[PDB]
């Protein structure tokens, strides 16, 4: 930690490029549209929220960054890639109204998008496309989502996809947010990685929103010691140009103890108060410090700013940030959170225009108008000029990849879909799958293999001798390797799924990982990804409660699929078979980036157990897609019954049906269900549909198009919900459901399985129970078949056990 | 960073206490025994797994500790809370065994328990409820974990609950594991808050899983740089005794250089080597370092050691992080991966034996016997003596408290039950149901209120002037502020929530925070704390897509029961009024702190828009509890459906319920379905158990007992599936369910409500779509509502939107 001064002394500050005087008048003009968008949707009374706190504190960090350093997105690259603070938005849609990106409309709709032509709260690319990037509002995602950006710009740079040393990853951060461990629990990464293409610019204002970060202690002297302890250069931006004399002066260094001393706590107690009471508190601690001032008038001494409302403090920081290489720079901009707001945290809209020498006039005011700059006028050109010399306006959004792809074809994927020698898993088939794909010229080297540490467990060593791991292993490795570091991994997945918008190179990653350490543990990721319109692929491996039988309960995974359901643009499955595995991705493939750049990725659940694989059934293709098929039909004279399954479970389904058969000549029609989920989306959509139009034939959802009215059953690796969410659209009288409720423990798969109540012989009791029910059979037969299957009718309940 | 050397020079390091050799002979025996429950395990060759290279690594280290430093429970306290590394357990066990603790039946049940009397892979309470006592095999989530236990018991210290001054909270770590976000993002928070009864135990082997940590880094130099910038006390535990000579010798300092260029990938190669190796690629580097150990055999040099392996080094860092105050300490303890199995890392574990001298010839090694101290024996006297000095045996646990708490009656919650004066929102009951529980001279000191930043946000700030902020808004505040900081605040709540175990002493914890950053956000520590047998409230303030309006995409939260219905020991509810609020809170405290000690935690959804608040109706309370009762039946000749609605939706339901008998004269009966989780779980566990005993009376599900035969449909403020999930159960042939599927958007409450098809008009046209159905209306009917309705049938699905 160094004195509380900054960190570039004005002997070594670079003279300011810009029109100080010229610039303020625009910023001046940005910060009035910002208010005026926010306080025109206040007028509503809809309870729209919005803020206007945070944009005055930071707004002169972002005018000298468009003035002189943003770089837009231009035909080399896609430009600096600017993580936006989230609730600072009001500000960026008054300069892009400024530039004539926007309408008054649409600031007018500001926080009402419902019928078309509003703007988002915060930075959502799906909600507006064309305009934002970076969903950054869930604080600590933003910080770590922009170190492997930055890392994911040297990964292309280094596998020689695309020069992309022009870029610089910003990310705008809050003072308070740094709290989130998300924030600074990946720090260190920036250095081993040397991510001198990386610049945290932390909006320290020393206030988070009910109160200061640390009102007792000193975050920027926080921040400034975990930061250099990890090896960042750190560029503090503490004071304005107007204490560069007093500091001058000072040749007893009482004012830099002064500074050191004082608390957060304490310089926020100034904040509020006057000139005399600084001079008196502050100044008036040491005669050395208060003689400093004593030719000083109370208003010259409230003059005094923080140095992140100083453009040429802040274009020093800037500047040296972008020279910097070797590490990633952080700025801590000392600033005032409400600044120039004064009575607030229509006198109040008066005191602004005021403030700021906003040219509105008395007779205008009340109409609370947007300030606009006419072509031809000095502002406007210069507004035009400095963002044309940096290459246009941002931030922007580019929605679809350019180059059209030569996608493998389905028969490309032909071993997967044929009958297996060797007894495999659905893991061993997505590695498979993975080779098929980095033997295809147009796609192989835009594939991101990524890992968090573990690799022999998802039999990814393989792969290595054939691609490499990226340890800039060398710099042309293309396997990502994150080590134990979930939320990293899924950070570079993110990057890799999203780089065809970002710099129209779309890049295809498959990040395999535990299952249960994906939406569970880095959930808010996954949302902010389909937020992001990611493409790509998440394994989750080693998955299935009874599967990952030794690990026990933290690691087995019976509900992942029902946390990933609830992600609208992530389309999810769990199956069974090798040639299922094929199908899926390679219809993921064409979906994300084939043709039709569907913006959705996929989520497939792969297991860690080997069993026979049987060749694809001719024509099946389809059912698979849409997340069913009849395996086949098993006769039976006293009986019928429809019996599903996935994932590791549908071969248990399909012995109970051989069971039924042979021993009670039950009959039935097996269907593997390859995504009971989008089984569910399908047919909601046909009943919404349905409901929506009386007057016409009501649609048929699919899975009651493959299916019939005999008796079913279901059972799965996951919680009943996951194949109970499509009861109502299952055209049978009864369907009974298994799943693996309750908390994992460690056993041999045969114990789990009888344990969750989903193997064989529970299928077949199952099954004997609906046959019984409805007379076909006697209950004593039922009765027979759990004390035949040493079935434990009255063990506690898996879910309470 | 200092030097590659022991923080704590020979000079200063004080006599070791304990018996070398005699230690050595009871360590070899654990290692021994730990290496036989595994390798037992594994020859059952049903995949069950296990880790051995790890305890290894660290055997030394908790040797020591369970020697010298670790205090079991006691009268006075819990003991020291020690977070033990979870793949490591092995050691633990067979330490466990060896104390006589466990048999050997247990030890031959080793990751086999589904059966009873067997041993979990990790450290799982929720299935050894007297043994283990924190979840940490999910990598990350025990250090920050044991950052806020240790902060609590400050807590409980200062607010004067109960004196932990004794105790010492011990985080066992591994290198890798720090690459977690959550291993090192919260760190600063030791220092802010002088966690002096907390100390960090990195084992620095320098390899994570499949590859060393940061090979051509140095992850010590990493940890200790980092750690010192967020001002923790560094302790490096680096050699052995056998290189003090070495370095008091060499007056060159070409040693120590030596030490500190070497990166991670030369060390790790030197340990698969040998002393000549050594001698020329390490010491042969300089001829300085190369004349230390001229005089010395490759024997010699080769039998140099790891700190993190010799006893004194280790005693004298836990000695030296006991005396030090004003902050947490960090041990960075060098180690060797496959330490003693070298080779490794039947008959192979001879070498083991060798090394380790370990009693039990080559003849009956196959058997893999265990080894036992028997009573009387010199190790067994010292093992048991040095436990007693130290309170017992850990680790232990006490699955319940034994005070009886005098908890508030229904009754106390009175207010809440009456209609309400004004229009408030569930929140404003929840506030207002603490502030009851603030009454009750029993438990109002035991409550601990938890806030991240937000507190006005959900009207919070009244209580602070009551009972004060944690601050030590003094060292007496009740209410834990933790910041923006959701993982944080939710293991503070964890702490609070297990304090009945853990210390004996009973606290009670309310989360609020905003719902979309709970499950989804810190969805892995929930599930660790369903694991922890947490005993508390979380709060899900702002919940529900439609109603946190102008949020949009990353806030609007109309999932999070989806994603918490997933956790067994979770019981969550979406009450629509305020006394449900009340109902539902008051019995969660009876079934957690009351005679029944559940263990089970709360999830508890609230809004923040106001609406009328009605009297409880009588004789409603169990319903509530229950999950659904029916509020109304309103008379309609033309027609009858039934209405069900949960949260915010409810009173829009009851709006159609209005508009169908007055505009279609079509009556209903309107139910408020207060938890559909628990009503499903209820239906799942009545068909469970009836087909189960299929000659037996059947169960019926409780929502069955409420609702009857008639159409029905339900709406809320989450996804289909929320409402949905009932199906099975519900006794009506039709069941339409309206909900928010989609992702969410800025605008108005009304907009966000027609947008996403859930408002009055919606349920009135889903009603009568219904009856159109069975002919009960003309179809025309139901097309000139939508007409009327200003209904676009044609809009595209909200969860495609
Ligand atoms: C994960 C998450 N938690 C909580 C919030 C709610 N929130 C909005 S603004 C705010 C405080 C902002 O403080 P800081 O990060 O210091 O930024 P400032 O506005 O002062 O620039 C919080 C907690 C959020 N957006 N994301
Ligand atoms: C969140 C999470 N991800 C992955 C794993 C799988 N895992 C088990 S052991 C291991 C490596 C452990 O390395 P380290 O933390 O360095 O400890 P060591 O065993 O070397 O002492 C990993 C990644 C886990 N337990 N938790
Ligand atoms: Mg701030
Ligand atoms: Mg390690």
């Amino acid at each position: 930690i160094s004195n509380y001064i900054n960190t570039i002394p004005v002997e070594e500050q670079p003279e300011y490029p810009g029109n100080l005087e010229l610039e303020r008048r625009i910023r001046s003009a940005i910060r009035w549209n910002a208010i005026m968008t926010v306080l025109r949707a206040s007028k509503k009374d809809l309870e729209l929220g919005g803020h206007m706190a945070s944009f005055q504190s930071s707004a002169t960090i972002y005018d000298v960054c468009f003035n002189h350093f943003f770089r837009a997105r231009n035909e080399q690259d896609g430009g600096d890639l600017v993580y936006f603070q989230g609730h600072i938005s009001p500000g960026v849609y008054a300069r892009a109204f400024l530039e004539g990106r926007l309408t008054q409309e649409q600031l007018d709709n500001f926080r009402q998008e419902v019928h078309g032509n509003g703007l988002s709260s915060y930075p959502h690319p799906k909600l507006m496309p064309e305009f934002w990037q970076f969903p950054t509002v869930s604080m600590g995602l933003g910080p770590i989502g922009a170190i492997y950006q930055a890392k994911f710009l040297k990964y292309l740079e280094h596998r020689g996809l695309k020069d992309t040393s022009k870029q610089t990853v910003y990310a705008f951060l809050g003072d308070g947010e740094m709290d989130e461990p998300e924030s600074k629990g990946a720090i260190t990464i920036a250095t081993r990685e040397k991510l001198d293409n990386l610049v945290f610019v932390i909006n320290c204002n020393l206030q988070r929103l009910d109160g200061p970060v640390t009102g007792n202690g000193k975050i920027i002297n926080e921040l400034e010691g975990i930061f250099e302890g990890a090896g960042w250069n750190v560029i503090k931006v503490m004071w304005g140009s107007r204490w560069d004399e007093l500091l001058r002066k000072d040749t007893s260094g009482k004012l830099i103890q002064l500074m050191n001393e004082t608390v957060d706590g304490d310089y926020q107690t100034f904040k509020s108060k006057d000139g005399a009471y600084v001079r008196e508190h502050f100044f008036g601690k040491y005669p050395e410090t208060a003689a400093l001032v004593a030719d000083w008038t109370d208003e010259q001494i409230w003059a005094l700013n923080r140095g992140g409302h100083d453009p040429k403090k802040i274009y020093a920081a800037f500047k040296k940030a972008q020279e910097t290489k070797g590490k990633a720079t952080v700025i801590l901009a000392h600033t005032i959170k409400g600044y120039g707001m004064g009575d607030a945290a229509m006198d109040g809209v008066r005191h602004i225009r005021d403030r700021f020498n906003v040219p509105v006039s008395d007779a205008d005011i009340e109409k609370l108008p947007y300030i606009t700059f006419p072509e031809g006028s000095e502002e406007h050109t210069y507004l035009h000029a400095q963002r044309q010399k940096l290459h246009g306006y941002l931030p922007s959004r580019q929605p679809n990849f350019t180059e059209k792809l030569e996608l493998p074809s389905l028969q490309d994927f032909g071993a997967l879909l044929e009958e297996q020698s060797k007894e495999i898993s659905t893991t061993i088939a997505f590695v498979r799958a993975l080779n098929v794909m980095l033997k295809n010229k147009s796609i192989k080297d835009r594939l991101v293999p990524i890992i968090a540490d573990e690799a022999r467990t998802f039999g990814m060593e393989g792969l290595f001798r054939q691609i490499g791991i990226y340890s800039p292993e060398d710099e042309k490795g293309q396997i990502l390797q994150e080590g134990i570091n979930e939320l990293g991994a899924g950070c570079s997945w993110l990057a890799a799924a999203t780089s065809y918008s970002t710099n129209n190179l779309p890049m295809i990653p498959f990040y395999i990982y535990y299952s249960m350490f994906g939406f569970q543990r880095i959930g808010d990721l996954c949302w902010a990804a389909g937020d992001q319109q990611a493409r790509g692929f998440l394994i989750g491996g080693t998955s299935g409660r009874t599967t990952l039988n030794g690990e026990g309960l933290q690691h087995e995974d019976g509900h992942s699929h029902i946390q990933s359901l609830t992600i609208p643009n992530c389309i999810s499955y769990d199956p069974a078979y090798a040639y299922e595995v094929a199908v899926i991705m390679h219809d993921g493939l064409e979906r994300m980036y084939g043709e039709k750049q569907e913006n959705v990725y996929y989520y497939i659940t792969t297991l860690n157990e080997n069993y026979h694989m049987p060749a694809m059934p001719e024509g099946a293709e389809e059912g698979i897609r849409k997340g069913i098929y009849k395996l086949e039909t098993i006769e039976g004279s006293k009986g019928k019954v429809q019996l599903l399954g996935s994932g590791s479970i549908l071969r248990h389904v399909r012995e109970a049906a051989e069971i039924l058969a042979k021993d009670y000549g039950v009959g039935s029609d097996v269907y593997s269900v390859t995504s009971f989920t989008e089984l569910a989306r399908d047919g909601q959509d046909c009943e919404r549909w349905n409901m929506l139009h009386p007057l016409e034939t009501p649609r048929v959802p699919y899975i009651a198009q493959v299916m019939n009215d005999a008796p079913a059953v279901a059972s799965t690796d996951y919680m009943k919900l996951f194949a109970e969410q499509v009861r109502t659209y299952v055209p049978a009288d009864d369907y009974r459901v298994l799943g693996t409720d309750g908390f994992g423990r460690s056993d041999s798969r045969e114990n789990l399985r009888h344990h969750f109540e989903v193997d064989a012989s529970y299928v077949v009791v199952a099954a004997l129970g609906e046959l019984a029910k409805r007379g076909e059979i006697d209950k004593k037969v039922v009765a027979d078949a759990i004390a035949k299957f040493n079935i434990d009718a009255d063990k506690v309940n898996p879910r309470l056990a």
